[PDB]
């Protein structure tokens, strides 16, 4: 299961650690991933996770979005974690480069709390443009279940967990 996991909260933990490589060696029940509206995965996590799954991700995401349309900024759908995990949680927080609501990233982050357990990246951070600091904050004061985020970024995760109150 999880290792290595710097416990923030009751239910928040954070680790220094490639999402990606992460997911590969505990196989989780739920990885969540970066997504836009569009479920394109082509930069960041979702670009990450994609290319893990040797495109499976994709080809199956233009089949939802064929199906039922984009999702809402704030909302998710699960579809499958592949190689991954059992599934994938595609949650879309606001992209702030893209002129989106940064209030919308609470919604984005109350899709995790129809899950038990997850492995996450922090929502709206890299290139979504938000302040990873934020970020944080609003999933420990959102998410009641037990997630287990990764931070790429070795800079960044000690400025997160350093400046955590």
């Amino acid at each position: 299961s999880f290792s290595g996991y710097l416990k923030l909260t009751d239910n928040v933990y954070i680790k220094n650690a490639d999402i990606v490589e992460e997911a590969k060696k505990v196989k989780p029940t739920v990885v969540v991933n970066a997504a836009n509206v569009y479920l394109k995965h082509g930069g960041g996590v979702a670009g990450a996770l994609n290319k893990a799954t040797n495109n499976a991700m994709q080809v199956e995401s233009d089949d939802y979005i064929a199906t039922n349309g984009p999702l809402k900024v704030g909302g998710s759908c699960v579809l499958s974690g592949h190689n991954l995990a059992k599934h994938c949680l595609h949650v879309v927080g606001p992209n702030v480069n893209k002129g989106e609501d940064i209030q919308l990233l609470k919604s984005a982050y109350e899709n995790f709390n129809q899950h038990e357990v997850l492995l996450a990246p922090l929502l709206s951070a890299g290139i979504f443009g938000a302040d990873p600091i934020h970020s944080l904050r609003v999933c420990v004061d959102t998410v009641r279940t037990n997630v287990y985020l990764a931070v790429f970024d070795k800079n960044l995760y000690d400025k997160l967990v350093s400046s955590f109150l």
